């Protein structure tokens, strides 16, 4: 057991500062919250649930070399740099993310439960599951020996193209030892193919999927940037969309009405136009969409949060630099929103798009998932980029 | 010809024990009983019919190297071990069984038939349907390199997700000369997977196994430990209903209606809750399972009987050793079920199931499949634990 | 322990018949003779050594639907049916014989081994080693359809064309579990090929051959019909040569020269040609070479064995009905072989042929293999067809 | 990225059909079937041209130097633990082959035999040597 002592306690069902507050922690869980056994003084510090990212991809992270790095990289050289990405996650001070697609996660999940590495607690999505020609097809833009020599994908390999073979699809994702499901609903700005928001998915397909992964207790997220794909995905019953940057009101309308979430990721926008000054930087396929979708987010987000969609916390790590997370609450405090619903976009929200209720919130029964600040977000949103105290389950990794 | 002179004789359509009688056997088949040519002295044993079990896996047997002598053993050095499995069987007194699952079953029956072995009468249901990641699902656990050498599984191997895929499964069954077809509606306990009593079969594709199977005059049993997949199973029309762990209200009510008959496994929950005091026996992935789902079953098996659910006899034998089935009598017995319904469950009652007219039963024109027993298990069911005679198509194989 | 009273005992090391003796068995081992504890008593027969049958197929027994039973059969057919060959033969008074082709027979021997079937102790070459074309190959005579769908076969399907090839094909039998290797240095006369005399291997494939399978321990059998063949073979090395049909005063010179063994096998050769007189038994490119090559070994084992070759006891059984061994006792009299000789070939030669030496006499230290015959073989050899007592390793299996 | 020693790698072993570093040692016919007979590129050889083309492959692969079994094993999948399983030619092969791209060969052995083979061929290291002899000590000091 333990006794932590917050100077100060922030209530996420809330978003109120409340005062001085002492922890009890025993077995992994809070078992008590008395306002005013070893101790640990934290009475300097802002007391905070940990963190939730729902959108980040652990298993590679964006540089010059990342296209060519395709065909010459094993999975066991990825799997020794999510060591390191993931330790660097969860000294920011986020213990929980949800991973949106990659083979290696799953097994850097189960290393990191059986106590092999550290790193916060993940849920895996594992493949992501498209049509021929889709933003998440593995063998966009090879040369036609490659596409003959490996064949064309199929269900196995996450690439559908009817309902039988979704519903395949999403049983092969189940027997990989996959949390959730993955899907591409339009194109994207970073792969290598023509289209970025036209709509790759027919409505029977979606709701095929939706159906399969309900069967198997999933939850389905849809990556979105056009509108017809995102209205479609929207329509069949995807839990949350990502990015989203054509938006309109009729989207907005149908997310109102059928209490989907919505996930921005500010900082993959910021990122992907901030490395647009660069000369040489992306292939001349993807350049063009990087430049054109990025930073467009930062709009639609506040119309969005303006409009009343409710919107959770993710950034798309892994195009940017792991570690980094943070500065996406800066993000979110530019554009208007504010900053105790900006904290709690990555405790309650993320809880709920998890599906989960025993995190998010520093309850009895709860587990015990802490971390500390020096200074104040309330008022200065720059003190969430120094965390001081990190706990996770009980077992402290930075003190 | 032979005149069989049985002290006491049990009457299974009615359910009771009439006094001295002679059986008149010849070309194989029951011609005349007489109450009060070669003479068989019987007068000390009580005389009953062969015994039928339901539920067996004669190509296997449980052991602490069960999961790892799937990459090193043939299917001839199991064939040899069917054989010793075999005659066990049919010395323990049962003179047909119902094999539930495995390649090696349909040429050990056409051996047996031909007079190569010893064993009893086999109804074979061959390779067992499944969709993908299902309970039967030939590739689950391999490394992805298994994997992907093997290519993925698909109707011929027995692995569905589609109506006509089903169709074709069931076709391909009947060209391999199976006797009736075997489904797994839910998730094991037994296999190398994660869930194991979620729904894994739509009702369409039940729908269409039941629909394919009536044309070739086959019958479906279907293995079911969750409620939706058991309901699933039921509402489709499947013969028979296996474990059925999680049986409630409706599902009860559902199989009243539709005459669904139930087959509980004593035996196997009774010994996979045994060996879980043994500290190394099952792999982390099965031991949790095995460890939830055993046992409940008797609670389950009480309760149906108690609100009208017809029974029939299986031990799941292939979990438990070969030779010992006569065991789940005296567990039916334990759970509150009469010895004269436990008898009548495996000679009229599993004739029914089979679907068959010409066993069950000491009556004229029947197959004469004589058994006797040393005691009265009416008062004491601990007797059908010594069989002394055994008699089976006229032919004596234990005197 | 036990305590067998020999009537009258058969000394293999000499040749004679001695008079009464008691053999003390312990831990399946010959202790003490003792001239004139359970007792056995055979005062009444003559108690001899175990014999050992020196070619045996026992995956394979010859019909007139033999040569269409290759596309539709199974191996699991075939290890049922050899489960009642392996018995027939072990009751026929034969403790001990060599399998020289198949894959069942390792199996067969592993099951036997392990107490899970009744059989006499086999030591097994596993697959045989041929050349394209050869009389052991495995794809001779199909059409071209399934040449083209299965490919031409390896060395590890036993096809050799160079040395290196016939290395690794020896070490493949190594790693398969073979205990000696069988080779065709000629062409036959059953299989589906037109030549039976040509000479198939080089001198140097042999010699490979031969030079690989002695760093592993093992012994070369080599199939030999025509001369230069047969030459070839003697010259490379081989342990002992099968049939000999065409054996001239060159190679028995060589022979006698290099301590070949040479094993005739009248049984099979009398029975292809008792199989010519019945109209449809052959297909027409089997049945000149069957007319033509049989019956003709007698002559050359006679005058082989009056030029000094030394001669050990084999069969060919698999052509002929298992069980039915004994006959060549009979034919080997009929040719001019004397009694004493014919039983020591089976005994005291089978063993210096196998290259053991705890078997063939019973001498202390021995395995106890003892049999006993009603008759005395040494004035009627008609008594080695009715055997009244079988022991192997000191357990009795008919008495 | 990790923190460990100062490695230096060999690879993938060096065998023979059947041999102690076999990768299919063991397996059912299906699964040996669907695979297909390990080559030189998976470290199988039965030849002089083999053995080079897979000192080769090592090297293509990254290797700091070459291992060999030149005999059985005692954790493998086998039967035999000391018998001879490469002739001098295949490792006088592999050790030439080496020689050109600045590699050093060390040779598994058990039994007397192979171990007398890899000694004489020029072989850098012995591990094991269980079944060491006086003339095996002799070749070796001298
Ligand atoms: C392994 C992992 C897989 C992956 C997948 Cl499945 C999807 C994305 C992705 O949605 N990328 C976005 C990047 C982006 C850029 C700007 C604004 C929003 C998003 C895109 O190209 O549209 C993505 O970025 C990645 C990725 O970074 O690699
Ligand atoms: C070859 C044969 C195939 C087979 C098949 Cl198809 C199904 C089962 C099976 O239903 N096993 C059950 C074992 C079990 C355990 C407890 C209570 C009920 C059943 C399970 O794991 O759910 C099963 O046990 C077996 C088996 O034993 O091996
Ligand atoms: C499975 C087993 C494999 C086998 C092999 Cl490998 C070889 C022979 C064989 O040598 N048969 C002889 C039969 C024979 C007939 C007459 C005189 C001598 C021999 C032949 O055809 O020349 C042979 O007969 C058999 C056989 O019977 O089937
Ligand atoms: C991955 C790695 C590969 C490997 C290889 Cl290539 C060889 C050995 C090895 O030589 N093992 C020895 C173990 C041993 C045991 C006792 C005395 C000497 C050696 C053997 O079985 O003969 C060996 O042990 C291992 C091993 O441990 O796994
Ligand atoms: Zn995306
Ligand atoms: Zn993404
Ligand atoms: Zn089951
Ligand atoms: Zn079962
Ligand atoms: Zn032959
Ligand atoms: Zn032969």
């Amino acid at each position: 057991p333990v006794a932590v002592q917050c100077g100060r306690l922030f209530d996420a069902r809330s978003g109120q500062l409340k005062g001085p507050h002492t922890l009890l922690v025993a077995d992994g869980r809070i078992r008590q919250v008395l306002p005013g056994a070893r101790v640990v003084d934290l009475g300097d510090k802002v007391c905070l649930p940990g963190w939730t990212d729902l959108h980040v991809h652990l298993g590679s992270q964006s540089s010059p070399q990342s296209y060519s790095e395709d065909f010459r990289l094993d999975p066991v050289d990825h799997a020794f740099r999510a060591v390191g990405y993931a330790e660097k996650t969860l000294m920011a001070g986020f213990t929980s993310v949800r991973d949106l697609g990659g083979e290696v996660s799953p097994h850097l999940r189960d290393a990191i439960n059986q106590g092999l590495v550290r790193g916060p607690r993940i849920f895996a999505a594992g493949k992501s599951i498209a049509t021929t020609g889709g933003h998440a097809d593995p063998t966009n833009g090879w040369n036609e020996r490659l596409a003959h020599l490996v064949g064309a994908p199929g269900p196995a390999e996450g690439v559908v193209n009817s309902v039988d073979e979704a519903r395949q699809a999403v049983r092969q994702r189940y027997k990989e030892g996959s949390d959730l499901i993955k899907i591409t609903a339009t194109g994207g700005v970073l792969s290598y193919a023509r289209s970025g928001d036209a709509p790759q998915f027919t409505v029977d397909e979606i709701k095929a999927v939706v159906d399969t992964a309900r069967d198997y207790g999933f939850r389905v997220a849809a990556h979105a940037h056009g509108t017809e794909g995102m209205k479609r995905a929207v329509q069949a019953g995807v839990t949350s969309i990502e990015h989203g940057t054509y938006m309109d009101d009729e989207v907005m309308r149908l997310m109102k009405q059928h209490g989907t979430w919505y996930v921005p990721t500010f900082y993959a926008g910021r990122f992907v136009t901030e490395k647009a000054a660069i000369d040489g930087y992306f292939p001349e396929v993807v350049r063009p969409k990087a430049a054109r979708i990025g930073a467009l987010i930062s709009q639609t987000a506040a119309k969005a949060y303006r409009n009343g969609v409710r919107i959770a916390f993710g950034t798309n790590q892994g195009v940017g630099p792991h570690g980094d997370n943070a500065r996406e609450f800066v993000y979110m405090v530019e554009a208007g929103i504010p900053a105790a619903y900006a904290l709690q976009a990555a405790t309650v929200h993320a809880a709920q798009v998890l599906g989960v209720d025993d995190q998010g919130v520093l309850e009895p029964g709860k587990r015990a998932d802490v971390i500390a600040l020096a200074g104040n977000p309330l008022e200065d949103i720059n003190a969430v980029l120094d965390v001081r105290f990190v706990m996770k389950d009980g077992v402290i990794y930075k003190q």
